[PDB]
DNA sequence: AGGTAAACGT
DNA sequence: AACGGTATTACCT
């Protein structure tokens, strides 16, 4: 298995890509995407938006799970259900049958976009397991330890590949690799991910 | 005290 | 281009 408490569940959501897809679609026409700025100052490659509850962002002070978009000054849209389904399904599958997710943050990879390696740490609730979702094109996905420089693995995340952390690797080092140009009969020329957190209390 | 921002050179 | 420095600080609460 991946970690403690990980795992990677292959093509898990390919069945589901489709109707996601509508649903990440429908999502931006209400939330756009955008690429944020850090509070340092630099625009991020991926572009992000949110649903559900709580939706991360990046302010001049530091991120922020926040109900309203900051973008719109209007909540961010509701979770679909196909996404909550298919997270819920996900989790139960990777031994988290009691997760309920109240946020999910959606990130856009076009070429060259990446990720550095980073921990979801500022949940409030770290009992709960994150659930990451990816559709379209194929990305190199690093998945570490508790500190930066502990070892990573690599593993090449592929459309509808879905992995899941919590417990013992609740607090891992993870992060993409600059992305690949290349073509998806489902996303043409992206990336995306889903990002099902529980974020409040 | 402790939290936490972080996205260039070799 | 895989690995690691930087926050080895400057601020908040
Ligand atoms: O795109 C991915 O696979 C990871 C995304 C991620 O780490 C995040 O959204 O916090
Ligand atoms: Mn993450």
């Amino acid at each position: 298995p991946l970690a403690a408490g990980a795992v990677i569940l292959r093509r898990f959501a390919f069945n589901a890509a489709e109707q996601l897809i509508r649903d990440i679609n429908d999502v931006a026409s209400q939330s756009p995407f955008r690429q944020m700025v850090t509070p340092g100052g630099y625009t991020m490659s991926v572009a992000m938006t949110n649903c559900g509850h709580l939706g991360w962002t990046t302010h001049r002070q530091g991120y922020l799970y926040s109900p309203i978009d900051p973008q719109t000054n209007k909540p961010w849209p509701a979770m679909p259900q196909s996404f909550h389904n298919l997270c819920q399904r996900a989790a139960t599958a990777a031994g988290y049958p009691d997760f309920q997710p109240d946020a999910c943050l959606i990130n856009r990879y076009a070429p060259g976009a990446k990720l550095c390696l980073h921990q979801d740490k500022d949940e409030p609730d770290l009992r709960a397991p994150i659930v990451s979702v990816s559709l379209g094109l194929p990305a190199i996905f690093q998945f570490g330890g508790l500190k930066r420089n502990d070892p990573l693995k690599r593993l090449l995340l592929e459309h509808g590949d879905v992995v899941v952390w919590g417990g013992e690797s609740r607090l891992f080092y993870h992060g993409i690799q600059p992305l690949k140009a290349g073509f998806h009969p489902l996303t043409i020329d992206c990336r995306y991910n889903l990002t099902f957190r529980q974020a409040g209390k």
